[PDB]
């Protein structure tokens, strides 16, 4: 079982050598804000040269795929294909396309708590949004899902409207992620989607379907068109309750990096409490410590 | 132990006859919106004539005491003294006066998520509010508590600011109540303070101190200046998880009325699960069914 071992030396060479691919979280792992983790671009170059696949899995719902790719490029992570990038915005759009109830003759609409990047991803997946223009003089379509994402314009009015839609038990409640907060460059924090989802769940008396990590649905989304063997894939992240739990649920070897949110002391506390699904198999100070294993 | 018995006949005469006073919740008990429960004003008149004390305990944080009294009067509940009326706004103001940390030479300030009635109650208790005018050219005072109440102007910006203040571990987090939602006359619902508190707690990683029912603090507040013997007091409410739990925690005989939020089926389910602190001792269809016992 996971023992939170510092990955180095011969063990590092064996773990990386056997791996066919690596799944990376982005924030806290590849970069912090507009600052790349030193050595992280070189790791990705070396992984590609070694024939090992790299995929990127982020709970960040702020950017549609084209703008998500831009952040990678300007921080040194070159040569990446858009098909390597998975966000909770992209995967929530796909889940809604797959699960929106209602008849095919009258597609439902999605009431979105979130920003323009998320809305763009939803429309690109063919979804119609509450508040988009209605057809001719016709009435507004029936709202068949509420989607909670990262919404810097969240308000009591929007919360009340979400509850009005959720009065219909057949209306879905979906959240992009349950991350409670995020650290910012200046040392402050911003509320996360999990805090907004908590309000919607509490006021509506519903439980949300969560798209992003640690939900296994995120793994279905990334593998819909890419064959990855979880027994041969490393999951690298900075958050115990999202990245590491995700890896355990999917059968992946997990690596905690310490350049982000979770601390080594927290991982060791979970291990002492016996909560092994929150314990990384391995940790590194930063992902630059993985490059020597190639 | 509580068995959720319909209170009537000789048992009703014995329960009411032995009681020295009755504590009533307001919404769902005395009235629904601007409609008094028929027979409720007459019950209060008869209780007073019988020499039994009546007190009113509400989690509603929207009205300061003077405006709270107005609703009673226009719905038929005459002859009431302001000292009989206790709200979570009044009791949160008193708790903050009693517990605000910091030195006496520099009083702290309270950052309030809530409306003008709540703010008025706080100022009347001597508290200074974040955003009130600063003295001369001096800087803004240190925020030493965040108070979450019913805030129809809640926003992401206000949530983020609350978290900035709560970064200081010595800053208190207080909530007026944890009621998750409330029913409206038209059949819709409005989000409750509990939904906003859930967001603040989740984004800040804190647990709030809750003033209102079912917290025992509400009982300390009402009895600070009124001697009531809980063994001789009936607690009458419409919500299992707030009024009935409150009564059990305080040692009062509890009566569920069915003119509000909780349903008889829910009470019976708690009893079958053995969750006796959520089980009323007695229930009535409406509080008008209590009058015959006098
Ligand atoms: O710098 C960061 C920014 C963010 C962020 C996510 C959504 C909206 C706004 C900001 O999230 C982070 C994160 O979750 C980490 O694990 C580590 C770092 C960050
Ligand atoms: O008609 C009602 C209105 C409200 C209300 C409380 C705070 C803000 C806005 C509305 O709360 C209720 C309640 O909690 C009940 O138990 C029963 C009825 C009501
Ligand atoms: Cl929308
Ligand atoms: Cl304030
Ligand atoms: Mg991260
Ligand atoms: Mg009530």
């Amino acid at each position: 079982m996971a023992r939170c071992e510092r990955l180095r030396g011969a063990a590092l060479r064996d773990v990386l050598g056997r791996a066919q691919g690596v799944l990376f979280d982005c924030d806290g792992v590849l970069w912090n804000g507009e600052r790349a983790v030193p050595g992280a671009p070189e790791l990705l170059e070396r992984l590609a040269r070694a024939g090992k696949a790299a995929l990127f899995v982020s709970n960040n719902s702020r950017r549609a795929r084209p703008e998500l790719a831009l952040r990678f490029a300007r921080l040194g992570f070159g040569g990446l294909r858009a098909e390597q990038l998975f966000s909770s915005a992209l995967c929530a759009a796909r889940l809604l396309r797959q699960r929106l109830p209602g008849p095919p003759d009258a597609p439902g609409a999605v009431f979105v708590l979130g920003g323009e990047g998320l809305r763009a991803e939803l429309r690109a997946a063919g979804l119609r949004l509450a508040g988009d223009p209605s057809a001719g003089d016709g009435a507004a379509p029936r709202v068949r899902a509420v989607l909670v994402g990262y919404d810097e314009h969240f308000s009591f009015a929007k919360l009340r409207e979400a509850c009005a839609h959720l009065r219909d038990p057949e209306c879905l409640l979906v959240a992009t992620d349950r991350d409670p907060w995020h650290p910012l460059s200046d040392g402050s924090r911003t509320p996360g989607t999990g805090s907004l989802a908590a309000a919607v769940e509490t006021a509506s008396g519903r439980q949300a379907l969560v798209v992003g990590k640690p939900s296994p649905y995120m793994f279905e989304c990334i593998t819909e068109n890419f064959s990855i063997d979880p027994a041969r894939t490393l999951m690298v992240g900075d958050r115990l309750e999202t990245d590491i739990l995700f890896g355990h649920r999917c059968g992946m070897t997990t690596v905690l990096t310490l350049t982000g949110v979770s601390r080594l002391e927290e991982a060791q506390a979970y291990l002492a409490a016996g909560q092994h699904d929150l314990v990384p198999h391995y940790y590194v100070e930063s992902i630059a410590d993985l490059t020597e294993g190639l």
